């Protein structure tokens, strides 16, 4: 599913992401925009053989099992395919573990490079939340 900006903001808010570990909603919508262009079905392969999955491009080296990433840790305890669903529940629950890991949202390279220190509130402007 390709989310609309406000539709995604609303789903993320409902799933408890607004101010999760201090990160306002706009940070989450911005990261989703540049990681996946709001497409739950986005996959991207890395040079190390791991793959990134879903709206928040969660990586198979640490977080999920895809059966093809030797020495993967599967920390979210989830097949990576579950991260491609039109229901964002699995992605959100896994992202909560990631952002709690010590590096906050810096774990998402597009967030560090394209959202961090920008006016992220702009991403939720005009939305009915």
């Amino acid at each position: 599913k390709v989310f609309g900006r406000c539709e995604l903001a609303a789903a993320m808010k409902r799933h408890g992401l607004d101010n999760y570990r201090g990160y306002s909603l706009g940070n989450w919508v911005c990261a989703a925009k540049f990681e996946s262009n709001f497409n739950t079905q986005a996959t991207n392969r890395n040079t190390d053989g791991s793959t990134d999955y879903g709206i928040l491009q969660i990586n198979s080296r640490w977080w999920c099992n895809d059966g093809r990433t030797p020495g993967s840790r599967n920390l979210c305890n989830i097949p990576c395919s579950a991260l491609l669903s039109s229901d964002i529940t699995a992605s959100v629950n896994c992202a909560k573990k990631i952002v709690s890991d010590g590096n906050g949202m810096n774990a998402w390279v597009a967030w560090r490079n394209r959202c961090k220190g920008t006016d992220v509130q702009a991403w939720i402007r005009g939305c009915r939340l």
